[PDB]
């Protein structure tokens, strides 16, 4: 029985986590907190074991510190942490023998897509990325596409033609009706191999989130990246 707080309970992601957690029998939602709630107080009142954070880049680091300093384990999906902040959080976690998970992408499908794309790039040097999002996704290319290109470029090194990121063209489609999609297309003599993730809605992150809630109990340090729980 894991006592969970959802921080950011009123946000788009916090609302979806609230809906889905009820069906997780080994987890109990003991509170949902928002901007003007006292997070440390709630952790103490509820004896929280885990705090899921889907808040804002301006608050995420201080939220993480409050969660650890209060004795609970952060499972952080919020974007915004710097390298130096993650390294400091890790030392704080290990000092207290408390676990933490920071995942820039909580979709298992997206993280496996990136894993297999990086592997395949050892065999197929020619590759492009197509990513497609609803129009509310303002940034292009997407952070996931940029990270994918970074991973592929690392493996290799070891105007219609898109935006090159670490050597890899990325094409960004923005259309109503889509949610979050990416296809990595490798080409060779006579064939292609495509690794394609289709995120239909925000439930796409829930198996990754709930997995983190469970694994963070068995950890005494910080894990960065959902792929390191797999
Ligand atoms: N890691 C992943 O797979 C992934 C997936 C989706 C989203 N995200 C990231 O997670 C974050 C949340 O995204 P979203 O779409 O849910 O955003 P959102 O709809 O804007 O929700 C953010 C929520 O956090 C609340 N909040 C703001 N400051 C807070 C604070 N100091 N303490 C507690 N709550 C606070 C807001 O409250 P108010 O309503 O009062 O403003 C709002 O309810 C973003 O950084 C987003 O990029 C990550
Ligand atoms: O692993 C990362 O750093 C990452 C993953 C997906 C999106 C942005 N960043
Ligand atoms: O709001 C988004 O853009 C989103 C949310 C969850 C998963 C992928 N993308």
């Amino acid at each position: 029985a894991i006592n969970v707080i959802i921080n950011g309970i009123n946000g788009k992601m916090g609302r979806v986590v609230k809906e889905n957690i009820t069906a997780q029998s080994d987890l109990e939602l003991v509170s949902g907190t928002g901007r003007q709630d006292d997070l440390a107080k709630t952790i103490q009142t509820t004896h929280a074991d885990v705090v899921i954070d889907f808040t804002t880049p301006q608050s995420v680091f201080h939220n993480a510190e409050i969660i650890i300093q209060s004795g609970a384990r952060p499972v952080i999906g919020t974007t915004g942490l710097t390298l130096e902040q993650i390294a400091l959080l890790d030392k704080q976690c290990r000092n207290k023998k408390l676990g933490a998970i920071v995942a820039p992408n909580f979709s298992v499908g997206a993280v496996l897509m990136m894993k297999y794309a990086k592997e395949a790039a050892h065999y197929f040097p020619d590759v492009e990325i197509i990513e497609m999002h609803h129009s509310q996704k303002i940034d292009a290319p997407s952070g996931t596409a940029i990270k994918t290109a970074q991973m592929i470029g690392e493996m290799r090194s070891s105007r219609a033609r898109g935006e090159i990121k670490n050597g890899i063209p990325i094409h960004s489609i923005r259309l109503p009706g889509l949610f979050s999609h990416q296809s990595v297309i490798f080409g060779s003599n006579g064939e292609t191999l495509t690794i394609r993730h289709d995120g239909m809605d925000r439930n796409c992150t829930m198996p990754g989130i709930f997995m983190a809630c469970r694994k963070v109990m068995e950890l005494d340090y910080l894990v960065y990246g959902l792929e390191n729980l797999l």
